[PDB]
Parts: structure tokens; sequence; C-alpha cells
């Protein structure tokens, strides 16, 4: 579920405030994504967004509202070996994004980019 | 998921060994169960059994496979408010059943009960 996505990023990047930070960032961060990805970060958003899309190729698999199982082993993230297919697919999309976010630099210049102009 | 029910049980009844305590007791603790419940504990199980059957009334809600979110606050169990509807249902079934098995007396002469004669 989305709410677990955020907690998952806080798990990798502690000094971050997910809701604030990665919302309305570039062309892909935030709901939507159109045009080209302005940066490293934005790429991560892009790929994660396609992961959600792929995830719907699973029956009754709704990525936003599906809760799964994962633990945060101190900066380290782990998906429960027990999630069901949908769940495990969605946790992975999330796990991969999070790690990606932790390695991409953040450009204040992209927060609130002008989609409606720039994307 | 069933694994989380076991975990729930360990929270509410510390010291417990769910796979062996609550399994195969009465006419409803474990497997499937039918007939007349032999006592309070067994009665908890029948309520669980009934709860789960009502789970399936929600499209794509398989209680054994569906992982929900909850936490165990020092003996206390809390079902995440963000759980989707199905998850929420299943969370409650397990929660009511764990409280129930806590307030219930354990009758050892009802363990591995010949369900084909006493049920
Ligand atoms: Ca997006
Ligand atoms: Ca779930
Ligand atoms: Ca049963």
């Amino acid at each position: 579920a989305l709410w677990q996505f955020r907690s998952m990023i806080k798990c990798a990047i502690p000094g971050s405030h997910p809701l604030m930070d990665f919302n309305n960032y570039g062309c892909y961060c935030g709901l939507g994504g159109s045009g080209t990805p302005v940066d490293e970060l934005d790429r991560c958003c892009e790929t994660h967004d396609n992961c959600y899309r792929d995830a719907k190729n699973l029956s009754g698999c709704y990525p936003y509202t599906e809760s799964y199982s994962y633990s945060c082993s101190n900066t380290e993230i782990t998906c429960n070996s027990k999630n069901n297919a949908c769940e495990a697919f969605i946790c992975n999309c999330d796990r991969n994004a999070a790690i990606c976010f932790s390695k991409a630099p953040y450009n204040k210049e992209h927060k609130n980019l002008d989609t409606k102009k720039y994307c």
C-alpha cells in the first residue's frame, strides 16, 4: 500500500520526510508521470511507476491498497518471504524504489517542477 | 494470513505454542471442524471458523493468503487502520479469536478429541 511505500523510504533515508520530499518531484514522482525524467531520482520514480503497472497484470492486484509484509533491518529492508504473489510483487517494486531513492541525489530545483510546461 | 494469527496468539498469550496448543482441540480448533463445540475454547474456534467463512463474502478475500497489518502492543493487539477492507475483516477475526482464547480455560481432555464420536 502507498502508506507502506513512504515508511519504506524513511527506512532507507531517515532524515527524509517522504510525503513532502518525493511528492511532486520531477515528471514521475507523484501521481502521474509524463514526458522525460529530469534526473536520477525521477528515473527511479519512472521505473517504480512501471512496476505498479506490471503489478496490475496480476489478478485482483491493486498496488495502492494492497498491504504486504516487510521489516526494516536497520537501513536494510526486507520483504516477507510469506507475501502472496501480488503482495510480494508490490513490495519489491517498493523495495527497489526506496534503495534507488537512497542513491539518487535530490535537486530542490525539481521539487514542484512545472509538469504543465516541462513534462 | 494464518502465520500472522499464530503471531497474534503469541502476543496475547505469552508462553504459548500455537501450532501445538490450539491445534486439534475441540471440534473446531484447527482443520475445519463441525458439530457441537465441546467448550469455551472450542467455542472461540467456531467463531473464528465462522468469521473466516464470512471473509469469503468479499471478492478475492482468502483468509489464509491475505497478509494484513497489525502490531502487538505489550500483550495488546492493534489492527492497522489503513488495512484495506478485506485485510481489515481478517484482522478482526484473528484479534477476536486471540482475545477469546485468552479468556478461555484449557481442557486437556479435549486435545486431539475424537471428532468422529464427540462432535
Ligand atoms: Ca508517478
Ligand atoms: Ca495484503
Ligand atoms: Ca476450524
